[PDB]
């Protein structure tokens, strides 16, 4: 059931918050404190999201099905900080950070429209959102990777691992969406919740630990 | 169904036993033989547990629901050896080993009471068990980590990885418990089985391979 | 439902194809192009398989249950290339490649018979197929590992990781089979699909990324 996974989510993120929060405190230097604090805020925003969803908030019947539009509201706050985990580690220039957050915000706003609009109009917005996502796929794979690798020549595998894990994780969201009742409806309203909660935990708690491991490698 | 996962469990642990048992035999030295044998015994105890549960043993109706109390009986034997995987690798002093096994045994006995007592009395014992667990969280994170790192200065990341994977894995057991019919009952009696079988396989077969990889790093 | 997982499979492999195909193009040298192309073909064969299964092809009622015999048809093409990922990396001699592909082909043909024959005759063919699989377990663990380690003395952990991940992944297929309606029928026709789709994705997309990481280590 959706409630069990929303609750699984509530505890997962809150426990991710405590872990990073304890790392934020007793941190070695500024570089380490920032990274631990970025991941602390990400998991706090997510714990907040899951707490509201589990208590029946942020949901409404849209086109005959329960829709947790609150996901867009909070994803709009955590995802720029997830992209900040990458740019902070890469020591990326601000114009490239601007582009990433730019294309990220675009993706969520048009992604939100596809979620609240009926069929077949929703497919247009899905396509537009996927294109904003494919713009992000290019930026991380080419300008971001080339700049981070020149700035860290002995750690080309760290950013290679960062980007690939970021690509696998973020690509499964439009896959879940188009297979859920929003698209082709291959599975129920309960599976959508489960898939999103496992994806969210991995994309924030899981990625959190990866970026810290990535910093250990850089030294 | 619970039966499919109990059977998934039976084969998983038995195959973990063969793998470590074959490693126990044809081992390089004493340090390697011990580690392979520790993990061999852990998986044997677990294969035994799952074999009894699958055949309908160690279960009884407690407060109106099937309860596999046999989990506590066998967890009481495998978990001290899981903690021995850490202390053997860290080359930890005996007083610290005493403390860990001490607090581990406490956690399972009070954890067992919470499992067999009705609501709301069960919540008291859950809280006490969680406190015995939080005592373990401190011991691994602070005295254990500081001693293992001084004894191995070039492998601070090995014990860092050991402890974190040990923390993530062991924390999900009280989460499963409090969400199952024992606590807030967010999910069925079938999901509890599934979650525990995936957790057990990871905490013994999965952790088994991690500790061997941790020894490879130490050389 | 089976349809949701078959569709999950269709997109997973197709996205694995694009990733490796883009790696195949813009590759550093011949050693890198070959590896990226091997994994590109593997995922293409798998995307093809899942596309046919999702559209209702390659299935027929055998002994009173839907049976996707098409799995054997395509597994017969992808698995020799999965074994080629190992031998290409190990720089293995052709007689050992011959033996592996030999025993692999045997396993699938007798494995296919067990799938299409009734009970209890099916158990004989299962046993024969498992023995062809245990012949593969020996070849990878002993002749393959000893040759790859002499040819790469500073990367004994790369092939150690290759083989173990290959063993864990490939062993779960006869476990799924014997627990499914083909054997002891512990779970439904829907769980069999799900388990096979998660196993296939890991054994091709997952293993694909591992073998590339293994090449990075070799340099
Ligand atoms: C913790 C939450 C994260 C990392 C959210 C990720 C969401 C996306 C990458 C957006 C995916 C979508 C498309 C690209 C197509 C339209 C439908 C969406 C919004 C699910
Ligand atoms: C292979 C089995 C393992 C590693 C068992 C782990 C079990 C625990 C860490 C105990 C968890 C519990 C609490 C701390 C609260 C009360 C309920 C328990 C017994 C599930
Ligand atoms: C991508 C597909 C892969 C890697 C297929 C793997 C299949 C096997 C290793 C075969 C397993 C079987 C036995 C050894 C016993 C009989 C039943 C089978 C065919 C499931
Ligand atoms: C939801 C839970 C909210 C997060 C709670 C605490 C974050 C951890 C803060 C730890 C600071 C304590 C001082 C210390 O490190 O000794
Ligand atoms: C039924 C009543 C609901 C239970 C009440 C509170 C849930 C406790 C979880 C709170 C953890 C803090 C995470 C957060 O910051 O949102
Ligand atoms: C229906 C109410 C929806 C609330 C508005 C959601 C904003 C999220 C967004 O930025 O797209
Ligand atoms: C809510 C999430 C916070 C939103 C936006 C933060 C983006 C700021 C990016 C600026 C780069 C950091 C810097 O100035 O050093
Ligand atoms: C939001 C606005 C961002 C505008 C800055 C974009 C600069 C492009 C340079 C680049 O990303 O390579
Ligand atoms: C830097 C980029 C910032 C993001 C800008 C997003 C661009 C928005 C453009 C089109 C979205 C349409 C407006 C959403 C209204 C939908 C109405 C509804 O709720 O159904
Ligand atoms: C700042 C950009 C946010 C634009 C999204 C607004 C659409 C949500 C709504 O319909 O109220
Ligand atoms: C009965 C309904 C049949 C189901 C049809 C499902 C076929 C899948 C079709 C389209 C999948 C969408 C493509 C995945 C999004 C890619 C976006 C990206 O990351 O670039
Ligand atoms: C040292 C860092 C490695 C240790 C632990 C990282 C694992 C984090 C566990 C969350 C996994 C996310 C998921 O798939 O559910
Ligand atoms: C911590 C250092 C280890 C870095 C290696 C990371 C490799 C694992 C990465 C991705 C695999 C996880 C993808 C599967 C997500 C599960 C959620 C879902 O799809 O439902
Ligand atoms: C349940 C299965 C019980 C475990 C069985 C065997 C453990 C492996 C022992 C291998 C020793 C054989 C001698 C050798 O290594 O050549
Ligand atoms: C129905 C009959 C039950 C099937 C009988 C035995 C199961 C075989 C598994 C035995 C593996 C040994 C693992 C162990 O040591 O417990
Ligand atoms: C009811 C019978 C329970 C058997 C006793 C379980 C002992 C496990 C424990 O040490 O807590
Ligand atoms: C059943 C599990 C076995 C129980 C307890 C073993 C604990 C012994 C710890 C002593 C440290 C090892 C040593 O003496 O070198
Ligand atoms: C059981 C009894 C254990 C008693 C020994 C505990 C010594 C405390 C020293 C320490 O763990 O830091
Ligand atoms: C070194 C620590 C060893 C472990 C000691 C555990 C302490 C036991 C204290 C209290 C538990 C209560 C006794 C259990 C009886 C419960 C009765 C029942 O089965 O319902
Ligand atoms: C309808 C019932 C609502 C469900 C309420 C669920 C709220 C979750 C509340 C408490 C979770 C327990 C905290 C997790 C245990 C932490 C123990 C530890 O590792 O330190
Ligand atoms: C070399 C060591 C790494 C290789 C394999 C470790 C993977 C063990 C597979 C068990 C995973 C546990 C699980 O999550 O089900
Ligand atoms: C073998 C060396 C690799 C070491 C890195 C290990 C990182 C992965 C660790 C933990 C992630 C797994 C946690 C999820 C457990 C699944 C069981 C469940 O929660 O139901
Ligand atoms: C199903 C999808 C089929 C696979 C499609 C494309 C593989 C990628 C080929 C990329 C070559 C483009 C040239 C380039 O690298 O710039
Ligand atoms: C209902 C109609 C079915 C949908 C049609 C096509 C599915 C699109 C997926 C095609 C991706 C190419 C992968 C492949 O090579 O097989
Ligand atoms: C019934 C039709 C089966 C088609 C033949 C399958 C061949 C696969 C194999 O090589 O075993
Ligand atoms: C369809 C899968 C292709 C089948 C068989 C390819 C096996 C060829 C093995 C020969 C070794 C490669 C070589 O000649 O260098
Ligand atoms: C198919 C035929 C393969 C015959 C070649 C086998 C040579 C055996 C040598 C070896 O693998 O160690
Ligand atoms: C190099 C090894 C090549 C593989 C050879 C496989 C050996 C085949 C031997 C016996 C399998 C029996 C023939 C299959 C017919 C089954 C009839 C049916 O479809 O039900
Ligand atoms: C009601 C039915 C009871 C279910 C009985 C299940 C017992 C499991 C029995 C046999 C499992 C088969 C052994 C696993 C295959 C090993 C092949 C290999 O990798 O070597
Ligand atoms: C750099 C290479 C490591 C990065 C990513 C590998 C993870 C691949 C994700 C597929 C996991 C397969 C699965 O279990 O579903
Ligand atoms: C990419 C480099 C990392 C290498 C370490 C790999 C360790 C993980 C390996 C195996 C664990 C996955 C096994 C579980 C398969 C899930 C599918 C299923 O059983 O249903
Ligand atoms: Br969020
Ligand atoms: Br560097
Ligand atoms: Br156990
Ligand atoms: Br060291
Ligand atoms: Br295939
Ligand atoms: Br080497």
């Amino acid at each position: 059931m959706t409630q069990a996974w929303l609750w699984i989510g509530v505890i997962s993120m809150a426990l991710g918050s405590v872990f990073f929060g304890f790392g934020a405190h007793n941190a070695k230097n500024e570089r380490w404190q920032i990274l631990y604090t970025l991941n602390f805020f990400i998991c706090l925003i997510a714990a907040g999201l899951y707490l509201a969803m589990a208590l029946g908030l942020g949901v409404n019947v849209i086109n005959g099905r329960p829709t947790y539009w609150v996901r867009f509201v909070t994803w709009f706050c955590s995802t720029p900080l997830l992209l900040l985990d990458l740019t902070f580690l890469g020591r990326t220039s601000l114009p490239l950070t601007g582009s990433l957050l730019g294309a990220n915000a675009y993706m969520l706003v048009t992604g939100f429209v596809a979620t609240v609009t009926p069929k077949p109009m929703s497919y247009i917005w899905y396509i537009v959102s996927c294109a904003a996502y494919l713009a992000i796929v290019y930026l991380l794979a080419q300008p971001y990777r080339i700049a981070a690798e020149r700035k860290h020549p002995r750690s080309k595998q760290a950013f290679r691992t960062l980007v690939t894990v970021h690509l696998v994780l973020w690509t499964l969201y439009p896959i879940v969406w188009i297979l859920s009742p929003e698209g082709f409806s291959t599975f129920t309203q309960g599976s959508e919740t489960m898939f999103y909660t496992l994806l969210d935990i991995a994309s924030k708690v899981g990625f959190g630990f990866l970026s810290l491991n990535t910093l250990h490698t850089l030294e």
